[PDB]
RNA sequence: AAAAAAAAAAAAAA
RNA sequence: AAAAAA
RNA sequence: AAAAAAA
RNA sequence: AAAAAA
């Protein structure tokens, strides 16, 4: 009784992946969505030429993309994903036709194409998402390096276009500056470093994550912030009993309103009317089971503090 | 008994909505004001298409855009505006063909045409001020995301070029950023963030916002102030008797071009950005008040409107 | 006896403004400033157009310029300037002709033509000076709307992009601000805000400013400095016996060498942006003193942290 | 006995020079760089025009330059190089033409086309890290202008298109600029300005940079850093027996490995710009230290927040 | 040169 | 969640 | 100080 | 207030 939108992803990663695809490892999942939106997006090697306006370079680029021989059953995306024989049926079948757009099929008037572009769209969005998560989750132990400064860190993640599109308000990058550095419109969402996405395993069959529910210290900060984020969002995990690297959701952090006031009248401007009257004392709100409760800031970036905690 | 701008804007909006359009409520006048300024930009369905310069995304747009069927006879506008069967004349007399410009109707020698191109241009500026101040309304109690810093706080509010040709000193946004950075003209008008914008309500009556009239207080911020302004501002608001949603202007800010305080570095010296914070907290700042009785100065709050009036409301 | 580069200007400004012009009031000499460099640009009515590259809308102003009437005997400009008959014929006879080149001119030979172009030159210099001097008096008691960050302040004067062309060393603007947003040739000029420019009155007649010649307040500080810089350098005026609002100069401010204090971050240490005050933590600018070369000599002075327009506000009573 | 890259280099130099080409003095080599790239990049009069795409006055200097006449064989360069009358064989014969493309002559196949498009490429390399490695020990002792801020020095060394191209991992400016602002592909090289470069002397020879070389203090600061960064990188020096003017080579700095101290606003929280010198507001940014490779092992210096100008000037009093 | 992330080369190259 | 869309 | 040289 | 004008 799952949505369509998580059921035309189980059905495309069983058809793509026979029984190699395992659905209770993180790894695994985020490999086969990402193979999965390469497909979808005509970037697989045999794959139609993005030539509509290409510059010589790039067109040589698809060229020999659609030139190369495309990929064989039986081939190892990743570590435990083998390519099946019914792939290639799936790709000519389901994955619309390079130029494709949802007005025309509409216009057309076939409910086949009609509902095989929706489940496109869907399966895009959820790829993209779980690639977000995948990209905070690694974040966690290894930094990018352009990621030097603030306004670099400000951008996280750093995906591809099609990526930004899917899920605009989740995806940072190049695209997301610039939608946010120029002219934006009333269809303009805000890149959301830290909304929560739960693991590619509770995403897939629709599970929603909340307190109760056994997690890794890694998954749960991937799930509610990024490498750079403050350390003191680990508090929202509790080991188990023995550790064992399992321990158990107790919180999720809360986020909205404004304190700035624009230079009025002949006043200043302020950018924050609490500020006016302590940086390290500043508090964030976690929803436990019992209430909400504010925990002072740790001050250490989550990559500093696990890589101190290691050993 | 009323000027031309506002005599135009009432006769357009009565002709296109019939007896639907409420003249007192300010959601409905918004509405309508905005639906005339689609209508008179050639922005709505089936419609002259703008390929003069555009580019083929443009023309693309602008070719899906005429090619869909215009509004139909009793659609629904917004909320409780209905559109009548008569619009469509309307629309096909009194709107200004796509490209006309005022010079080549004033070589014309038409008199009626004259008077029908000085009534597109009044009722677009009456709608344009109309939709500054229900932008600022909206501010009060949704915040914009667009905006993050206070230099992106400087140009609202964010509208199209029209709305800034229309009122280059109430529209701020894109265009505003452009006019700005390059040279300043005789012709130039600066960006007035908070000028007094009567409520639509009152604005279409001419009504001009004095001290006394019964106005809601998110209404009167409004008009006077926007969401990311102070405080200080609610204290030109004063509940009428039993509380109740309506109170009474008791006041009415003032602006006095707040002079520079600044210190560019020379002959070796460092750079101030402000005299007085040099001696970082300054609270005293007083914003200037015209009450009946006369001038008075009120102590400013530092807190902004919007938190203010959610957090009074608690 | 002054250099030609004076005496071009005093004759043409005598031939163009009769007995009119006066030589001792600065508002009068900013005016015919003013006015003789548009001449010397074909600004005025009646002369040729730029059309080398123009836009239909300036095509538009420079053929309605050029088709509207020139200016008569008789016309007031300013205040107290009043043109003769003569001037038509000083601009038909001296204003090079509109696109003429300076290497043109020396190719032809003609030992005339290369002579009106280097009095052209140097009157182009001299009312460029003249310009910048009035925009920073002017700018003491009433400050350019786009001045509202360091950022702007930088590039004033914000005069036109001739005015840049012939005075390099003193005239900023978006020509000068285009210059150094991008590329410095072997002849690119640093813009100095606050280069020393003797008063109109005294430019016009070679006198270089120094101690002990008289002055008024705003005069000299439009001289040395303009409205934001800061008050301090009001110390370099002393008034005199009973003010009468001409005092006398007492001193002139000594402009610090270009010298960077920057380390930036280099094998994992960190960059800093002053060697000087990183150091102690002091960061205090409060503290910073200016030079003024003395009749006896130099001398260290204390900054106010106010600037020379807001003091004048506040002093004004 | 020599890579091809330093023997095409030697072979070019000679060849253009003559026997006055001296070749352990970094002076002498940086001018004769210099030229041997001017004329592999078709900036020396008679040679090709740039007018591909090039603006208006773009293709005027462009055709003012192939109109202007050649240098003549024994015309000086810089100080103590000297043309002889055989370069312009070397120019006509080893010069690529204009416009010409690696993947042009490979379809073409001829292997003396290949082998001098490897060589002109090499060499316009070799000519670069040259021009880079003077930039710097120019920057020595003196500032450069386009240095204000440390957004100006982020970019330094200024130099020209094609030095960008051939060297992009040394060269900055303007288009180090472009190619940081836009997109960062696969090939994209961030500008590593305090590189190892062996000195000019050590550069032909192919002598790695290493330590107990003899080397003039300013020409080993060039070599490993420059003139903004920190004065500590001095301790890589010491000065040999009797003073004198050439010391020796004591370690080499290590760019220290990265690790992020910054912490973004999350969940209401603020962001902070340095976890470390947050602390209890403490800002003492004096205990970094650089990592110096010595004979006898790895050791660490602590900083001395002074830039290398400043240090190397005020040390000579 | 820390079963799987600097230096030099060859494919790319205002 | 439905709609739209390099 | 000599040379060069626009929305 | 008026006159210009994507």
């Amino acid at each position: 009784e799952l949505p369509r939108n998580l059921e035309v992803f189980n059905e495309a990663c069983g058809h793509v992946f026979g029984s190699s695809f395992n659905r209770e490892d993180n790894s695994v999942i985020s490999d086969a969505a990402a193979f999965l939106f390469k497909m979808h997006t005509h970037s697989l090697d045999g794959q139609e030429a993005k030539v509509l306006r290409a510059s010589e370079k790039k067109r040589e680029r698809e060229n020999a993309k659609k030139s190369r021989k495309a990929p064989e059953a039986g081939m190892r995306v990743g570590r435990s994903l083998i390519l099946t024989s019914r792939w290639t049926e799936y790709c000519a079948t389901c994955v619309p036709a390079l130029g494709s757009k949802m007005k025309v099929i509409k216009a057309s008037g076939d409910a086949a194409m009609i509902q095989m572009m929706k489940d496109h769209n869907s399966l895009l969005r959820v790829c993209v998402r779980i690639e977000v998560w995948k990209a905070r989750y690694v974040s966690l132990v290894a930094l990018d390096e352009r990621i030097q400064t603030l306004e670099d860190a400000q951008w996280f993640p750093y995906l591809s276009g099609d990526s930004y599109r899917a899920c605009p308000g989740l995806v940072g990058g190049y695209f997301a500056k610039k939608a946010a550095a120029g002219e934006r419109g009333k269809n303009y969402k805000k890149l959301n470093q830290t909304a929560i996405i739960p693991p590619p395993r509770f995403l897939i069959i629709g599970h929603r994550l909340q307190i109760g529910d056994q997690v890794t210290l890694r998954e749960l900060l991937a799930s509610i912030a990024w490498g750079l984020c403050d350390g003191v969002l680990a508090e929202c995990w509790s080991p188990s009993q023995g550790d064992g690297s399992i321990g158990v959701v107790v919180g999720l952090p809360l986020q909205g309103s404004c304190f700035l006031v624009v230079a009025s009248h002949g006043l200043s401007a302020i950018a924050d009317s609490r500020i006016e009257g302590n940086l390290l004392e500043e508090c964030i709100a976690i929803q436990k089971q019992d209430g909400v409760i504010k925990c002072k800031r740790s001050g250490k970036s989550l990559y500093h503090c696990l890589k101190e905690t290691a050993g």
